[PDB]
């Protein structure tokens, strides 16, 4: 079988996009953040402290009859920027674009930090990192993707995110018709339970491409691109007027600048990123200072090819037995 599903940016910053999923006999359709980087399918629900919720649709277990408490089970996520929520666990019946997996756990959300409350158009997450970082206790369970691999016509689903537009998660089957060239298959390591792979090296512009192993994961639950501080910095040093902000927290830039493309390598092929997917806008409502798309990773510990860089390719997640990412141009 075979799923496939239009994903939507939330604003006109593409900070997050958002995928319709059915839960639930009969369906209830929430707006979820396809998070490659995370591991839990997590919902706003009728369990949720009122006061933290603003506007979400919310998942109301008593109201469908394929819904089951899963006794004494908890789960409590913390993620790197500092957003956490907490509740129980029901499993469901769960669908993607016709894609059905019965006995999904569904976590429902009885707290939420306030990054999520303010967030109205983001009903949940719906994790596709590896299963091993699962947080439901005393018994982890299985993501989307895993429950539905035996199924699946081809183990893989594939990211297609759009630059202020929408795009497509597939899930069976590599759709041939949406990139050009070749995909360029590359190794995963799944020791941290991430997509985690090695780009080999960056350009800057028109630069001289810098052979130079960059290990990161592939996270389409992040915006932005967080390199080592020694490749930010040689970026923004073409930029007139860049600047790295303390009180802003990262690099911005004058709005008026015209920004570099960013190049990085994926064994032998390239994948080009426009500098206009870099611009993040004024830091504040009428500001003439805008806020960079390529940051540092030197405080987070881990470098991490976000949406910014992901949706300048055809991004293929193999999930056979020997894990492999796939990146073609488009
Ligand atoms: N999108 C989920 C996520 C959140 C944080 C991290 C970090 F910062 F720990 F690497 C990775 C993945
Ligand atoms: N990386 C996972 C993630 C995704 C979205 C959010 C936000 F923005 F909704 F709070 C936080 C963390």
């Amino acid at each position: 079988s075979t799923g496939s599903a239009t994903t939507t940016p939330i604003d006109s910053l593409d900070d997050a996009y958002i995928t319709p999923v059915q839960i639930g006999t009969p369906a209830q359709t929430l707006n979820l953040d396809f998070d490659t980087g995370s591991s839990d399918l997590w919902v706003f629900s009728s369990e949720t402290t009122a006061s933290e919720v603003d506007g979400q649709t919310i998942y109301t277990p008593s109201k469908s009859t394929t819904a089951k408490l899963l006794s004494g089970a908890t789960w409590s996520i913390s993620y790197g920027d500092g957003s956490s929520s907490s509740g129980d666990v029901y499993t469901d019946t769960v669908s993607v674009g016709g894609l059905t997996v019965t006995g999904q756990a569904v976590e429902s959300a009885k707290k939420v930090s306030s990054s999520f409350t303010e967030d109205s158009t983001i009903d949940g997450l719906l994790g596709l990192a590896f299963s091993t970082l699962n947080t439901v206790s005393p018994t982890q369970q299985k993501t989307f993707f895993d429950n539905a691999k035996a199924s699946l016509d081809s183990p893989v689903f594939t990211a297609d995110l759009g630059y202020h537009a929408p795009g497509t998660y597939n899930f069976g089957f590599i759709d041939t018709t949406a990139y050009t060239g070749s995909i360029t298959y590359t190794a995963v390591s799944t020791k941290q339970g991430f997509w985690e792979w090695t780009s080999t090296g960056y350009a800057v512009g028109s630069g001289t491409f810098k052979s130079t192993s960059i290990d990161g994961i592939a996270d389409t639950g992040t915006t932005l691109l967080y390199l080592p501080a020694t490749v930010v910095s040689a970026y923004w040093a073409q930029v007139s007027g860049a600047k790295s902000s303390s009180s802003v927290g990262g690099y911005v830039f004058p709005c008026s600048a015209t920004l570099p493309s960013f190049t990085f390598g994926v064994g032998s092929a390239r994948i080009v990123i426009p500098g206009d997917y870099i611009d993040f806008g004024p830091i504040s409502t009428g500001s003439s200072s805008c806020f960079g798309g390529i940051q540092s990773s030197a405080g987070i510990g881990i470098n991490i090819f976000g949406d910014v860089a992901l949706k300048a390719a055809f991004v293929v997640f193999n999930g056979a037995t020997t894990p492999t990412l796939g990146f073609a141009s488009k």
